[PDB]
């Protein structure tokens, strides 16, 4: 059984291919920051030899208080990815929230993204189904790994057949998430074997980002989604749990050593 | 400690007042159906003596397949509640999904409603925060009962201080919901004691709608949300689990006998 | 469909009969305490009109530190229930832990009890299966409500067909319990409709013992298990959460008003 | 921070040392089977270079029906490990259930074992606390990873300071288990850094035994517990999910490649 490949330009994402990193930051605070962050990634990846798709959000739909930092905005956010593309030559992956934002961003960026909270939103999906651009469905925390068929189906119909599934853990009691390492295969299966990626930073609402990233990779994955910040501490807020830039490399060496050791194993059948 | 009252016209919703029923149907299939359903409710309530707010959806945002029954639509759906208002003289409660639908419906209906999937959507909330109409926040299944403060806060700010909290269970493992009967007080507390209601039919993804409705009511609640259909069987699909019209009355007698017996108990303190 | 009755002397426990209280204390600290506690129960029940089966533990198998208060012991504990029986004329319900303690206690007490931790212990069950005395199986927190068939089966075989099922909640994430109010019927069903009782104090690892007891009773139950202490505060430790003696009555009035209102309802079918 | 070592004869178990396999079978059906199984392990380990502690149960306390295969028995079971020791020269690890079985087995075998169901059993623990032999505490499914302090404490007191912690997943809703890969560090921590091992076969109530074993090992563990059977199919029953003997080797190559790649990584700090 072969894996479905979903190519993002020259990059080919797929469950049996070496993992692709969809690194980056959470929100686009300031280009001086984006630029620095994305600068460090590019360098680290390039050096270690890892495909990459810088990720960042230009909009914040579910923030605290109305009087909060919405975000650059779609019209000002998009202009930033512009500069980063030229200056660095990397792919941009961003999340849309309203059915109208679909097409605009589709041009500007390589891989768009569907938020879990909305995963189940026909109008927004169909609008993304149009564009035809690479789709990344974030697996909602309140949905089992085997329900990811209808989501991919609802995209096939929309004329879009380039989809990646992102897992970020599941609810474990109140205010808590646990990642089911068995959920990754159950997702490959029901999705025609589409690419499955692990959003480690977002599955961790710590000095834990590593042990948890190793377990994910050892399973064998198409990719890995993560976020980092120059100063996690002071800047700490809530939602995800960013990785410390200065640790990117020794952390990515961890993955490769795993993603390679495992990515080249003789198929095993514990089934019989 | 007194309870916050949120009046919907002549109706006053509140945790220590007799429960209000927000009955109705799931979607607005056809007026000949709406009319029949709402006809049976009105009669049954009126007879037994229960405040009531017919409920129905004119739009379906998260349905299966793009080629499915979207719904009447906002422009054709609203015209229906019109006729039902005059013909019956009951309150209308409906759910909006896009920040623009806010105001239109605000006029047409008494109590609007915020979907859980979007509960965390500032733009849509703020747009609902404007209208100033009575708000009903559906407690997401992936959020603990004590997180319902920020939601009510984000509404106060929007200039809207008329809010009801609706509980519909919490994730219990994969593809399953359990209702925490302790969640109701933890919600009254963090919400300035705003009204809390139980969506029994939606907390049941059966011959169970009753035993589960009794436990909810015995706790003591501001209200109760439910849905019924003339023929649950054949029409069965998915999402909620409608009540059989023909059983409304013997089921509502159950509640009153509970909601009254409990609603008039001498405050008890097991605390000390 | 009629309910299986399990009579404890002159007392008949059963799902459609008025609820039986299996009140009491946690451990047998001192007779001066047992006597006081059991004195207050007897009086309160007798007065309100409720069957009763004083409960207490003479042994503590899973306590903290080896250097802790084991408990009176089986040989000294049993002597206490002796005095209480004569002085008060009430039934005694206690838990055994080792296959040998079975018979001794069987004489001394009316209703024995099987701990959840051991629920799955053939030797201990079979030893209890012998005695022939009334059995009370505590539903383990890590076992679904529909697995309670094998336990009752494994008792039928042992020649014992007098069994009650006690529910005390289920694991909800780490260090937490939620009570599934739907679990009670699923238990009646698979157990030939044997009596089902709710251990409210033990399902609460508060000023919550009441709201949670009302929901349980409103479902409709054969009985109710609870524990109380003169001074919950200072004495507070861990395991259960005792009720304040001084609140027994106003709390039991709550139940009767529920257990009676519900226990005499016209059978309802939300099924069709 | 160094790890606590717990040596079983010439074998040293510890979180930063290469993983130790505690392979074997579930129950001791027949020596012709034990011998075959243990024969295949010994050979495979010896060849690949892995410490090993054959495991098997001589007693079945929580089986179905009283009329089931109890097991060889303590007096006949122990005689078997005898023969296997001489014939193969491997360590024996077995589980005891009654406070009296403690010492007898302590002689006969290298590493004893405490069942989760009883994890919280002072008398049985203290009896095991005596013997002084290597202890293996099975982490109950209904207990969080940070509660494993009291268990190790209750053993220190008993005069026994040679303990290993075994994780086999946690309850995820009804009748289901999920393994929290973050639970392993939280266990090292509260246990003075005692050895932590993963019972993969028992955390799986499949063709999944592998992907799940890789994630566990990639975290970094002191050991790994597993069970295999010549013919998993036909023999299938319930409790665990045995590995197919014929797949031991290609499955253990998987682990070593992981346990070695990870066991020799430059300590990383994602903390800051």
């Amino acid at each position: 059984m072969k894996q479905k490949v979903v190519s993002i330009g020259d990059i080919n994402v797929a469950n049996d291919l070496p993992f692709v990193l969809f690194g980056g930051m959470n929100v686009l605070e300031s280009r001086d920051l984006a630029m620095r962050i994305c600068e460090h990634y590019v360098t680290v990846t390039q050096k270690l030899g890892i495909p990459y798709v810088f990720k960042a959000s230009f909009d914040k739909a579910n923030r605290s208080s109305i009087h909060s930092y919405r975000g650059p905005g779609l019209e000002e956010g998009m202009k930033i990815f512009q500069e980063l593309k030229q200056t660095f030559g990397v792919k941009i992956i961003t999340d849309v929230h309203e059915p109208s934002q679909a097409q605009p961003v589709a041009d500007v960026v390589d891989v768009i993204q569907l938020p879990a909270f909305l995963a189940r939103q026909t109008d927004l999906v169909e609008a993304m189904a149009k564009t035809g651009a690479v789709i990344n469905v974030k697996k909602p925390q309140f949905v089992s790994p085997g329900q990811m068929g209808n989501i991919v189906d609802k995209f096939k119909e929309g004329g879009n057949e380039k989809v990646i599934l992102c897992d970020r853990g599941a609810n474990f009691g109140y205010d808590n998430l646990v990642v089911d390492m068995l959920g990754f295969s159950i997702m490959k299966k029901v999705s025609g074997n589409s690419p499955v990626i692990f959003d480690v930073t977002h599955a961790l609402q710590r000095a834990q980002v590593a042990e948890l990233a190793r377990a994910g990779m050892a399973v064998g994955l198409a990719g890995l989604f993560i976020e980092a910040h120059p100063d996690p501490e002071h800047a700490k807020c809530d939602g995800p749990s960013a990785l410390p830039l200065a640790k990117l490399e020794p952390f990515l060496k961890q993955m490769k050593a795993i993603d390679d050791l495992v990515k080249g194993f003789e198929e095993l059948d514990t089934s019989k």
